């Protein structure tokens, strides 16, 4: 039993049993109070927050007769999502994402679950989730959520985790718009440094959902013990929502790529803005310096003193030269 | 039960009850007057504008016995279009899209409606809709919209909404037409800030349309309380169009996709072209200037004055070198 | 009249029957008017519509909407079909592209079919109706035995066939541009493409919305008899598909033209600087040294060192030459 | 009207199988394949050389096929689709092939029509991926004999699915060659080759993208055929096109990023020259200016009044050049 | 039978024979010493080094009746990792990579293996492998490897193989962080070369592992000759790795792909930065030297002498004009 997560602080127990009639919920740290709900007729949902605790799970897990490896695998926070099939229960590896705005940081939380008999087990590390509206449906008798069983109750949680990324979408757009305005007006250094932060976290997001599809697809392909009549209409929708994300990822991939060019295109303009100055100055002096060089040189036959008005006439012909090119300038280049 | 919308200004109600025989249309802001129309055997079409009113949503919902969310989710002005079937009513979320050509921006208004029995409730935040020609055929008993019930009206309402997207695409292309031309001829940075945001507007669009197919797809394969037969092929025609719509959207991206580089394409090439102009100037005068710079420097031995006419001969040897370079240039 | 041609003007009327035929050229505007109630379908040519006296007369003579007259006076307008209880106004263009220089001209052809007459309006001289005149002249086709209904289409189909030549015009220039860009590349090429690609976009400006224009009568034609012109519209639209595709076909190619052309010169940007560097970087050192002896001092090494003039120059030569080996090093 | 580029060869073949026995033949006779319209066992039919409008018209009118359905086949340039009917099934498909020698992707349309137990397959030229499919029909190998023409069609399409994977292998290998050239020994005109590949890659996306609807239309419906013995099978095929198209989008980024390597290589070697050009002119311009002053002529010359002036002038400016050396690369 | 490798130097053959009872091993380059152990009912692990030998590999291939082309394929050191299936034994193409951090080099080592009956063939290129701790378990009876057969050891070989790929990436991972710091701050020349080499080796990396993933799924779905599901679930562990490894490879691919263009905007922006200096340094002296060259010329009418204090005045006006350029600067 090895917990490799960073949350070893708080622990919490919550159990929500429901039926076509009533609803019940409580928060008791008692380990042996939530266990007798296992053989309950009505589907009994159980929450375990603060999964860092090995002692409680070691009692609860072995009260359910859970395979030893499955116990520690839960405590392992470094894992690629999957599903563990058994003759009694079904285990699934999941992840939750949280992106704090006004900052670029991607944190994750691994949620594990085991569906045995009528009981659904949700295992949390810290406080907070997107499965609160699910409880709202349970508590307020919203839909067929009171009638159906654990596999649907599980799907209700599965359906919620799907919407988790949809909520995360607007969180992404926030940092984009801030980064947008940085690029759109007065672009500067560290912007590209911020670009990578947005760019790196971008593909990283889809990278997680990518194998998670087959994790859910294999379920949608098999599920022998659970009712497939209920299953097929459930997961097929979730199976569709991954396409909604598949486009949504590329949606921002084009934005990040496109907006990146704007900061890059400005430099070319800025370069062109400067290289026009270096151009016009070099074109109005070096040819005239050539004139100053010839008369600067002294030869055998000197027409300067020979011809009348040798000195003043030199400035005259050069003055026009400086003008005629300006007319040729101030145009499209 | 909080309205987070940007329009809490005005509040409007309109009621239209019709049939193959009779017809009536009127605007009564009275919440009590529209209530007894719940038991109407004829299809009841009701307009409700100014959804900012929490009490009206509550009051109308109470008398109709509506779930809190179904009333509250409407007050939530930020929501994804979807469909929920019920034993009595049908929860539907829609999004009206509007675009102005002068100022480039995508403005929208969320639309939700509920259909139970013969009752239909259209909801709006602000004034304006595309259902004006719909009311025409209703009012003048034109089409089959009178002959059938609210179920076909439900289609007829959505039909006008889906049709609006086609017209919207027409405005988009012309904005692209002007935009794409500006980059071609004019390497000036004004369209650049316009493009990426106008591109973003189209990018914003596909985010809605793609999952919006489920709104059709759900009704297309199910409609348990609604009548069978007719309901599906009418939706099919729309479900066929929503394919063409989304395919039309992605097609537009290809234009803007490489159009961004065209801006950089001209600038980079012109910059280098300017360098070419600067190059040929600095390369021809300096060596010829270097010549006179040598004679500008004096020494003890000057063969130039030893052999007569050393002045004009130098002018000749320089003139050819400058020309033969220009000949070498323009290669 | 918003056009620029106020010079050339001509009036022609070719009235036919199932038996006989008549044609005449009378500059009098009042002369063609009594042909309105002529039992036989009367086709009328009006070239040089710049004259408002003919515009104002005919419009008031047939009772034509004032804006429709202005629509003819407006030479810059999208093709369309205007449905009315009596007549139908249609905007059409005649595309002509010379191979000598890149330019595509378009003359608007408006037509109004009312009662017993069909009107053709030309801005300047020239059309594709010369063989159509022959069909009215030589009794070729069903144009004689039918009324103004197919008589109008006989004018239409000839215009439809005109687009084919235009594709052949551009495609030839494309094939030339294929040889101009992909191989033997030079400047001003893109500028020719900048004219061609622009006209290519300018081409889709008309044809693409012209589909609905031809599709306007596809399912309608209210005053005239139907199902004769409908299968015509079918095959006519069968042609414009390949046309618009051919338009789009060139676009993808034309894109690949500049794209490869872009990286070509932008890579030579470095190559150009290679020449500008090696030339300018060998002068400033030498020009300075050759500019030293121009200065004045108390002690002169020029006179102190015998052969002061040639020795200094002789040694600096190789010092500038070794720069070539100093340069040219593989970057 | 046949607008295709293959009007040369033509061939007709019919493969009729059972759960026990099997028979096949090659007869160009148009009236030999028609009486198998009422064949109990599912009939598989191969027709290459769709340029012939007579057979398509003859066989089509024999099956009561709508002229437009026969006309859509005559059109060789078309987007894949699915059209359900109360009797038969009409589906349009495409075949893509790439050669490594010259960078180009050749295309071919396959329009199949399933009516009851009769399946039609139409081609322009010789060559297909249905050869290993025939083997199972030939050797009584697998479930393919037991199930009907619906699973046959499923298998026919299923075989066409993996064809893209192998087709994806081609471009990825071309990428590998492109990975080599752009990075190692960067070369001009390679972008032109790359831009063609870009044009080739986008060209492929035109088919697979609406082909999702092609698969989704079938999979989520199947009105005439047996649903539960067909629908879950279409899924895996409908699942693959997601896995396929995602791999397609993957290459789009791969080639895009590597395309900028050659671009980045140029600007770097460009700037490589610029920094050198800078320090050359910047040092002599002030120095040349100084000597140019003493070259000027006036009424008063203090240079002669400067004791030991000449040796120190060239020396005092000698330090100015030195302090700029360390200043370089600050 | 053509050897295409670079190691024609050394040769060695080790044979490790064990059972559920004992263990025994020997190292004999003699060909006819390792052959009679073919009919051994006990699992026999046979090392094969000196793959340059076309004759012995043939001879052993002759002794086992191995297909001639397969023998040449073993002699072929240029091949995609795959599995050649046979009715009795099984041929598999594999690779072993080694990377040093000092000099960036990804070297390749192809090891083919064939398990016939109880005999295990392992074709080495040169001396040494990562199977050193694997030999300990066979020798010192460490684990259930003794109680099980060589088919279980067959997967135990993959363990040493895959564990290398883990450490391999861990070695390679060190360079990216450094290359980042090279790109993020203090960017310079040769950075592209490191960006090239590390990515180039990474290209070679996926080019090997990605098709090597098909090796497992080839057997994992079947394993026809050996025991099924008594070997298959072991593959599932590496099956998780071979996908995650290539994704961890893909991780480095995406990072380097992004790390590259950051350096592009780094230089290109600072390219103009130096051009700012060259512009303002040159353009100010362009007229100055020209002005000095004006009076450098000589004429019949010289107003310089006509103008009192001609020398100090001219040098005075050029003092302020050159300075205002920096004030004329700071525009855009």
């Amino acid at each position: 039993l090895v917990y490799t997560g960073k949350y070893r602080e708080d622990f919490e127990i919550e159990v929500m049993n429901y039926s076509i009639e009533e609803f019940r919920e409580f928060k008791t740290t008692d380990v042996e109070s939530v266990l007798p709900f296992r053989d309950s007729s009505t589907p009994t949902w159980i929450n375990i927050t603060g999964i860092h605790r090995t002692d409680v799970v070691q009692r609860v897990g072995e009260f359910f007769g859970i395979h030893p490896l499955v116990l520690e695998d839960i405590l392992n926070v470094h894992q690629r999502p999957k599903v563990e099939f058994f003759e009694n229960y079904v285990f699934i590896v999941l992840k939750m994402f949280t992106y704090d705005k006004n900052l670029h940081e991607l944190e994750s939380e691994q949620v594990s679950l085991i569906l045995t008999k009528n009981c659904v087990l949700m295992f949390q590390e810290k406080i907070g989730d997107v499965f609160d509206p699910v409880r709202e449906r349970i508590r307020y008798n919203r839909g067929i959520i009171r009638k159906k069983r654990a596999d649907y109750l599980l799907y209700s949680l599965i359906d919620a985790l799907v919407d988790d990324y949809f909520v995360l979408l607007e969180k992404i757009d926030d940092e984009i718009d801030v980064l947008e305005e940085e690029v759109l007006e007065r672009p500067e250094k560290e912007t590209v440094q911020r670009t990578h932060q947005l760019k790196r976290n971008l593909v990283e997001l889809r990278k997680t959902i990518w194998p998670l599809r087959e994790v859910l697809s294999s379920l949608y392909r098999d599920v022998p013990p659970l009712i497939e009549k209920e299953t097929v209409p459930y997961f097929r929708d979730v199976y569709d929502h991954t396409i909604q994300i598949a486009d949504t990822v590329e949606t921002f991939r084009d934005i990040v790529s496109g907006l990146l060019d704007v900061y890059l295109s400005s430099v070319s303009n800025k370069t062109n803005e400067v290289m026009k100055v270096l151009t016009i100055i070099a074109t109005i002096f070096m040819p005239l310096t050539f004139i100053a060089g010839i008369y600067g040189m002294n030869f055998e036959y000197m027409p300067e003193l020979r011809w009348k008005w040798g000195y003043p006439v030199v400035l005259a012909v050069m003055g026009v030269i400086a003008v005629i090119m300006v007319v040729y300038f101030k145009k499209k280049k």
